[PDB]
């Protein structure tokens, strides 16, 4: 059983990263350890200065995603330093009984604990905080990311053929209520604790202010832009705790999907948009063949353009005229 | 053909369970027949005492589960007692023509009708009323259930092998659209006809004022909570005959889930969260390996805690370590 | 490669009719040689004579459906004519590099381009106007339509037998945000630009004011139902390039259906309701098998019937006694 395993310890690192790790592995299973602590605090949302009291794992929006293969068990210790105001906890949708472990992870300001569970299943899963009485808040405020557990043997197609990627991103789409004053603009609140009737009257209208990837308006474009080159298969690992998003790469594809998340169902192929159920993490394979920087979004374009959820990828190599030529730039039409 | 085969009747039981039958069954095919009474009643939605101007199939939010086996003819007998103010009839998803059996099943107060049809398709079926001009408004105010045709030889796996399950429960989830005053109150109506023009304001919105299990928040909590034991294999059958929502067992798993509900086709095995679109029933297996109780909810978790659609579910047994443990109870943070 | 094949040049026709084409097909690769001109116009949207300051490919919300089949490649010329106000391109999902296209499609008034890509996966894919910084205002003006690449050996279902239609329509469903002025009334703009703002306020809400198929209210109804016979299998094409929709036929299933929309992988069978994820196509195949006039619609009902997101088609042939039967009429209640 568990006690007699041997046991690892993993540094976790900040999205759109991932840390590194196998998919196939000749690896037996093993007690994989984690740490995060939790970090109230306020931040920044868009390009007007707009401002969210947020709630994360470690510091980030999303919480940073954990990898173990199906069998291992994860061993989380999670922090909430005095320094915070509530109280939070961890629901891992990818582990049995207890409300996901969140029943035996109420750390107060000023505590900690330490949680095990057999990851025994393989997919990418959500985690949230999901402290009793104040679930939503927790969640939208940012207190969500990925556990990916790999299979054993790595990824397979339908027809039980390998598959692997090359590269690991994470994004973690972020659906926001805002409240604004009777002036139209956007409130400021002091304290975490302030902002929470206002921002519930906005849940409430299910309509967010801001969709965001991985915490802000272009978190994930200039500077910050993902990277790739032809000929890299690229993992984009997409989580949505609380809303359904619908995910596309201009200009690709989701070459093997699995849009429920979950690696022993069949991946479907093809994909223009796939669909991440709110409340979940899927995830999807593309092969670039062209350079350029291409835009992944939620093809809800409102939702993309308007409130936030696009990032950007770039690309680089060289162009292929067989997929795709210019055969007559625009010009004049003819008379 | 239809009239050559044996008759059985059954008799309906109210949601959340659902009337004894098989699974696998060496029978061959019957014309099963039911019946459904129609009751208009305002009933009470939540725990401030606001009301619904309600229309029902027997009385109850959602109608209740009729089940068959593929092959067999469902003939439904479906009477408008005099006591109610509107026509009302019968669509079923299962059934092929005459918009689902609702231009054959036009019933004004005091009349009936019967209808049969082949439920030739396996799979979880909604069934709604669906009168000519008033359609949405007399599914949002109650008028849904699910029609459950079984494959002859029980549930199977993508590779053909059995499924069962122990127990089974139906959950109808319902999107309402109460009105408020210029007080912002919600309004309460003398009569059935005299809430319709306020509705189809709140309806044409989009926004629900409230989206329940069965009738009402918290239908399925506390004595009314869903139970099953350790080693128990339970079936949620999960119906929303208007709008979309995203099931979720905190701390459990869809083992095998038909999201769309229609059992020719392949399960997907390990779902933290799925998809029931609107207009449809899904079914998903889940056996406990946990004691506890759990929820069992749409994960927008506005959706769920704010506006009404969670219940709980009460698991009997013995707690398993290897599954999960909790290793460091919430102490200090060390020096 | 490309330099070497075949050309042929498709003449295109308006929805709900799809060009006339093979499914399986003996012929080689060819380039496929299509042309559109965009027009701007001011449409009537509904029964009570809203406009829509409208964009549109050849005139029609959708545009037209272009089919090839896979490996074909899809040569489009895109006219701009001077008389429209507005730059336009293209994005084609089914297209790999340069942003679908879009970055080699731009084309201000008076302007045409030619865009050649290879399309190398199987499937019904959105194509839209994409222009930069204002893409969903194109999109949600009327600017999208299908590709459809078939297998050069038809469609296949999940076993590998073939499947086939015998007659097919091409459904676009279409998300408006017409804005009121304080009296409550939708507004009528002079001409396109001065519509942008007051639209792009309603899109930030997210709820639309009309959810038309095929341009208007009513589109495909009366005059122009769509039509087929019992023992005709239909082939329902359903984009939506910017939201989510949950198509239904009532009285009727998606025999086979591929919702994502791509033909490589297996359709599911028997639906009662599927779902186009905002950013796609799907393809369902039905056989009729009983006469009338059906719906096709959106089975979120407000959507559809307040809304305007349905369609009828009228359906000849014999009564199925067996599948479907009236066994009494409405009649009074028994003593
Ligand atoms: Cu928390
Ligand atoms: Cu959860
Ligand atoms: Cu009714
Ligand atoms: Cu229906
Ligand atoms: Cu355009
Ligand atoms: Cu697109
Ligand atoms: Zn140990
Ligand atoms: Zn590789
Ligand atoms: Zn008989
Ligand atoms: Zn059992
Ligand atoms: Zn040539
Ligand atoms: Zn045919």
């Amino acid at each position: 059983d568990a006690d007699k395993l041997p046991h690892t310890k993993v540094t976790l690192v900040a999205p759109p990263q991932v840390h590194p790790h196998e998919q196939a592995t000749k690896s037996g299973p093993k007690v994989v350890e984690f740490t995060m602590t939790i970090e109230e605090k306020k931040m920044v949302i868009d390009d007007k200065g707009t401002t969210l009291q947020a709630m994360t794992f470690n510091g980030s929006m999303p919480g940073p995603t954990l990898v173990v293969h199906e069998g291992d068990y994860v061993q989380l210790t999670l922090v909430n330093p005095a320094t915070n105001a509530m109280p939070h906890n961890v629901d891992f949708h990818g582990a049995t009984g207890a409300l996901g472990g969140a029943k035996l992870t109420n750390v107060n300001p000023g505590e900690q604990a330490t949680l095990r569970f057999k990851a025994d299943r393989s997919g990418t899963f959500v985690y949230h905080c999901a402290p009793e009485g104040m679930v939503p808040w927790h969640v939208v405020s940012g207190m969500s990311g990925t556990l990916m557990v790999l299979p054993r043997d790595g990824l397979k197609d339908p027809q039980g053929k390998p598959l692997h990627y090359d590269r690991a991103y994470t994004i973690g789409e972020f659906d926001l209520y805002i409240p604004k004053g009777p002036d139209g603009k956007y409130k400021d609140y002091a304290t975490l604790a302030e902002s929470y009737g206002d921002t519930v009257q906005v849940m409430r209208t299910l309509t967010p202010s801001h969709i965001v990837f991985n915490g802000k308006v272009g978190a994930l474009t200039g500077a910050n832009a993902l990277t790739a080159k032809v000929g890299e298969t690229v993992l984009l690992i997409h989580s949505q705790a609380n809303r359904d998003t619908r995910p596309h790469l201009i200009g690709g594809f989701g070459d093997w999907v699995w849009e429920t998340g979950k690696f022993a169902n069949p991946p479907q192929r093809d994909l223009e948009t796939w669909f991440i159920r709110g409340g979940s993490a899927g995830a999807a394979l593309y092969t670039f063949k062209q350079p350029g920087v291409y835009a992944y979004l939620n093809h809800n374009l409102i939702e993309a353009f308007e409130l936030g959820a696009a990032g950007h990828i770039k690309v680089e190599g060289k162009w292929n005229d067989d997929l795709m030529k210019q055969i007559k730039a625009p010009a004049p039409i003819p008379r």
